[PDB]
């Protein structure tokens, strides 16, 4: 057992060692292949309302192991047990929503050509490679399956390498739905076995959900394969809060924003800008109620958060706090690895967090909250933009006309004005610059997968 | 003056020089990226109806240069002058219709989410990297920058090292036009200078229109920086015609679309794949229409056909001709270099072509026609489908189930029926496979370059 030769599940509330699985060997990567490329053969045949039937049965299928899979979430990553309950909820009623609406959303496109000569259809591309991380086990999953499945895709899973056990119970669900093998599949793959399928025929298109580095790394082998892909990248989501902002509000929406799933969120509040007037105020508030969150076994439902997933992740946040400690921040909470077996690491708060400084400038995957002082609103939207990333970001105050006009000059995919952010299938997700490109749920995560054709008829 | 130092333009009619271009500079890079990062910073913040008002700008200058136009586009890639003509009014009617529809289609995106809380924004994305090809040296160019920029973007084009006449002509265009420094910009770089300048922060995407081979390494360095590409690549199109099939308007079809512009056209009818009954009829009348097309002289309007743009490339077709000849084809018509000082290939036919056969596999991007027997409709489809290439088809048979059947079974991005395949401002045009990804064209090209963006209001 090594991790060269096997993906190892963990459990960070404990460490201790869960399961093994070998890597995919070559046999397996080409009866993936084989088999993925059977499944799509048929699939793409069927008639779009019997594909909406079955989204209802994995929906289905799901709620019936929905217990089963929320503490296979807690037990391989750390989520809190309620936490990985609504994960399984929202990815069930994915299923629901894209059954009831998606169909509608592939009807053939009339066009302004003479005689309603030339339609576009919206035809299956094939078997899409999808490269999946741990923080959302299942909705990471079900956010891209479920729409590229109805759009008459196959997807191929290879899942992040301590959430196996997620993995293998996601393919139980799909099998439980009656969903072909080929039509929905999974393989253990290292990345050498990545770079071989996407270099592969049978794999037509790859999406990829994870950190920057990785995006790179697939980005450029489908590009050189000539393969699209679209990038779910990292994210250093800004919270900016000005001095007539509703300040209760603005610290419950800060608070969750930044510590759901235990800071390890794509789109999660990260670097908190403030307007000089209100900073003192809101400073002690979010301390103070960062300060109220419970913190122990996720098993446990008191506790609002969890361990850390990874162990060297704990490690490397906690060198990114020091690093910006180091730079001239100051440290009002938290900041140091809870001793012990579990993988913990308090509520952190570090406040007079400078552009320059690490924690401003990288992606803090973890319960550490960055502080900056804004002089005013137009300096923090200077600020807000001034990051490699660009997700999606909030904006706490009572002046909408402003609040609408820096959601126009805001970098990032979405803006959310005086609420809390989350992705939801209504509307589109993803980013800008490192944080990627390409856009998921609604319309854009069903087109995104599409051959758009245009088919005309009689153009003499 | 070497290739290795110098873009140069050679008129193919007549082999004489026309210009030389020494590559772009590190300080010419610079430059170019400064003032589009700062053009894009006030175009952005212009109103869509005044950017409409700018593309008609656009397209009078254009009309205003139009002959002049023609002959640049004749001179240094040896188009007939009325295609060059027909080139100039196709791009300028581009930019009307772009004006005049473009502007709806950037709208503010209603949601299911209740109250009206969640739109979805088509913002401008930055300064977009476009790199385009000799064999329409001006639609190629406005094809993407006209809906680039009403959107809101900035467009930097590198052109082709052998149409750098024409590039500086549209230049002037646009700035007769009054459109703003660093909104539409230019940059006569080497291959190394387009990697330095995908890699650059003030590049958001990349646009490329070119061979398989360019697609390849280009999207490749795309994805390295994390930067989203449209790739429009080769094609070799299949044009089926079955037994029932109106045989006089499919040879007329099967003519223009095999030898306009010369045969360098990506979309243009390569394969020719006849159902066997009707395969001696289609032979015999299509060698006997394409022997009637004249070549020579294409300032003279009585030549359907030019010379082909590079001498070069007319090797590596003709040495394609005798690889395929040399495998067992027949040489129906053409087939060997024309001497003297022009780079002319007569219209040319090759038969039994089988899908083993270089004119089967590889792109033809010249005036040779490849004909391949079918036994059946569903043979025929096979063939149509055995290529590496997915860019466009044509399906000549009275059977409109059968063709429309045909249509969602054929890998490629468009799909035409008892017609002439072409490309169209108000559909969309893009491939499957090795001719890439992504689309151009109606509110498709003006999408693909945008951010799009949710703004959520009050979601608590
Ligand atoms: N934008 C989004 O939608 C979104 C959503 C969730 C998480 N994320 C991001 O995910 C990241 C954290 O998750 P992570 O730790 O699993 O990131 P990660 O990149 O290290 O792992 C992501 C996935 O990619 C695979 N992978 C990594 N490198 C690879 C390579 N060279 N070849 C093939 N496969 C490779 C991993 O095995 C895993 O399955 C954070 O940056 C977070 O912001 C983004
Ligand atoms: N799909 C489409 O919309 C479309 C339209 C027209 C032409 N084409 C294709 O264009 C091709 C012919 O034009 P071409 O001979 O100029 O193709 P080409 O690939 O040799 O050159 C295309 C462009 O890419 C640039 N380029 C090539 N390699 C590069 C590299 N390594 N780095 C940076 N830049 C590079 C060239 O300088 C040129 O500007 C044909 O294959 C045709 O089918 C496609």
């Amino acid at each position: 057992i090594t991790p060269a030769t096997h993906a190892i599940s963990i459990n960070p509330a404990t460490g201790e060692q869960l399961s093994v699985l070998p890597w995919a060997g070559a046999d397996d990567i080409e009866n993936a292949l084989q088999l993925a490329a059977a499944g799509f053969r048929d699939w793409r045949e069927t008639n779009i309302d019997y594909r909406a039937e079955k989204l209802r049965d994995i929906g289905k299928a799901l709620r019936a192991r929905s217990e089963e899979m929320a503490q296979m979430i807690t037990r391989e990553m750390g989520k809190p047990i309620n936490q990985a309950r609504a994960e399984v909820a929202k990815s069930a009623n994915l299923c629901d929503w894209y059954a009831e609406h998606g169909p509608a959303m592939l009807k053939a496109e009339p066009t302004l050509v003479e005689n309603q000569q030339a339609v576009i259809e919206y035809r299956p591309l094939g078997t899409i490679l999808a490269i999946m991380p741990w923080n959302f086990p299942l909705w990471q999953v079900m956010r891209g399956a479920v729409p590229i499945i109805l759009a008459g895709n196959g997807y191929l899973l290879k899942h992040a390498p301590n959430v196996m056990g997620c993995a293998q119970l996601i393919a139980q669900v799909f099998k439980d739905a009656g969903i072909p093998q080929g039509v929905y599949g999974w393989l253990n793959a290292d990345n050498d076995g990545v770079s071989q399928m996407i270099k592969d025929s049978r794999i037509a298109a790859v999406t990829v959900t994870g950190s920057v580095r990785a995006g790179a790394a697939i980005g450029a082998q489908a590009g050189a394969a000539l393969k699209k892909c679209v990038l779910e990248l990292g994210g250093s989501d800004p919270f900016i809060v000005l001095n007539d902002a509703d300040l209760e509000l603005a610290v419950k929406a800060a608070v969750a924003g930044r510590y759901r799933n235990t800071g390890q969120v794509c789109a999660a509040a990260k670097r908190f800008i403030i307007e000089e007037g209100i900073a003192s105020a809101f400073t002690e508030r979010f301390v103070a109620a960062a300060a109220a969150l419970k913190m122990g076994d996720p098993r446990d439902e008191e506790n609002a958060l969890g361990p850390m997933a990874r162990f060297d992740l704990r490690d490397e946040l906690h060198h990114q706090v020091e690093k910006t400690l180091a730079q001239g921040a100051r440290l009002l909470l938290g900041g140091e690895k809870m001793a012990g077996a579990g993988n913990y690491y308090p509520p952190t708060v570090l406040a007079n967090v400078t552009p320059e400084m690490t924690a401003f400038r990288e992606e803090m995957f973890g319960p550490v909250a960055a502080i900056t002082i804004a002089k005013d609103a137009e300096h923090a939207l200077e600020l807000a933009n001034d990051s490699e990333f660009g997700l999606s970001a909030t904006i706490f105050t009572t002046d909408e006309t402003q609040a609408r006009q820096m959601a126009a000059r805001l970098e990032c995919g979405g803006v959310f004005i005086n609420g809390y952010c989350a992705s939801d299938a209504r509307v589109a997700f993803g980013g800008v610059k490192k944080s990627g490109f390409g856009r998921e749920l609604s319309h854009f995560g069903l087109h995104e997968f599409c051959n758009i054709q245009t088919v005309w008829k009689d153009r003499i």
